[PDB]
């Protein structure tokens, strides 16, 4: 019973459980000295050429520059993921309040990377 124009209801989605991990990922980034959480300057981590992760909300505005950061595609290397949540996304970037859009810069060379490389790929199963 389902053959019109739906909408895309901010896909691809995370379910509560692959989320919850995901959100861990967040912090950790702190750890390591690194961490981001701006709409605005997200837009620097990826002309830099550091932007392998990215988290914002499937409601976070303005959703204008939450657009702004792809130019073209995932084909174009733009990570990015949708979450139910952003009372979680505002503490796991270490701020208190809800973040808008915010993003996770790779390390070479560290022992994050075993960790972040690995659960990249589960982004990007969703990205294609």
């Amino acid at each position: 019973m389902t053959e019109a124009d739906v909408n895309p209801k901010a896909y691809p989605l995370a379910d509560a459980h692959l989320t919850k991990k995901l959100l861990d990922l967040v912090q950790q980034s702190c750890n390591y000295k690194q961490l981001r959480k701006g709409a605005n300057e997200a837009t620097k981590t990826l002309n830099r050429g550091i932007s392998e992760f990215i988290v914002m909300a499937a409601d976070a505005e303005p959703l204008e520059i939450i657009l702004h950061l792809p130019l073209l595609c995932e084909d174009k290397n733009v990570p990015y993921v949708f979450v139910r949540s952003k009372q979680a996304l505002g503490r796991a970037c270490g701020v208190s309040r809800p973040v808008i859009a915010c993003s996770v810069t790779i390390k070479e060379g560290s022992q994050l990377k075993q960790q972040i490389q690995s659960i990249q790929q589960s982004i990007e199963r969703l990205l294609v």
